[PDB]
DNA sequence: GCAAAACGTCGTGAGACAGTTTCG
DNA sequence: CGAAACTGTCTCACGACGTTTTGC
């Protein structure tokens, strides 16, 4: 359980709710229980020609990692325990993106107890409707209602 | 001479460097005594969804406002004894954006100065000359190579 | 003469995904 | 079977300007 600073976590929020991106997806797998993986990601989108930006957050955050797309770069951690942690302390600071940070924390949360039931899956795969919606999706595909393909 | 909140200085200065843009511009206009004007403005855009967050920062500023421009929103501030006064505030902590964000303060202190002698006025075209390439300008047309209409 | 407000839009720099592969 | 990486892309949501008009 690393610890960030409060300017830190106070600019940083800012930054986040100005070009970050708090995403949540259900991406269909036929190698998974459900035939679907609930992927939650922190993005942080920026210029190449101002990667340096990106890979500094590498280090002042601990974790994460850059990928390189053209003329753009995105700083991504997707990692589970470290990302849960990082939101938990950053989420009092946000003012756009507060809601899904919480609701991708609350999803994390319930997680291990969603590879149980088909119920609760499919309920948790609601939260991420939730943040779907109060994101800006424009190309979304798979929903929680396709995932009623469990109906088998 | 409005003190504002550091905690508010750099959550908004993150923001700044993410959604916001400190522009400079020269926009030639016969009635001014070089046939331009140094028009300096700091910008936040914003989806007119979203706006709300614009006219909470009038609030928080206390000065500046908000046009509609469809499906966006801008909030303005163009006024110079305030904008010098916020930016001077705001500069250590941005990140990105800190470097135009002096010069356009520089500017501002050597503005009235500037109005005497046609060649103060071409060496501060020049100040504005660094932020824009400092911006990711790709529509700017009036540069101070231009403004040297001067030779009369 | 001039500070500041109006008003319009070019060209992305981004948000928000998707789909597929790797690893243990 | 799952966490997490790797790879690709639609559609903006922005940045950064430009022109014109106030009115004192
Ligand atoms: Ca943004
Ligand atoms: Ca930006």
């Amino acid at each position: 359980n690393t610890k960030y600073n409060k300017e830190f976590l106070l600019y940083l929020a800012g930054f986040v709710d100005g070009d970050g991106s708090i995403i949540a997806q259900i991406k269909p797998n036929q190698s998974y229980k459900f035939k679907h993986q609930l992927s939650l990601t922190f993005q942080v989108t920026q210029k190449t020609q101002r990667r340096w930006f990106l890979d500094k957050l590498v280090d002042e955050i601990g974790v994460g990692y850059v990928r390189d797309r053209g003329s753009v770069s995105d700083y991504i951690l997707s990692e589970i325990k470290p990302l849960h942690n990082f939101l938990t302390q950053l989420q009092p600071f946000l003012k756009l993106k507060q809601k899904q940070a919480n609701l991708v924390l609350k999803i994390i949360e319930q997680l291990p107890s969603a590879k149980e039931s088909p119920d609760k899956f499919l309920e948790v795969c609601t939260w991420v409707d939730q943040i779907a919606a109060l994101n800006d999706s424009k190309t979304r595909k798979t929903t929680s209602e396709t995932v009623r393909a469990v109906l088998d």
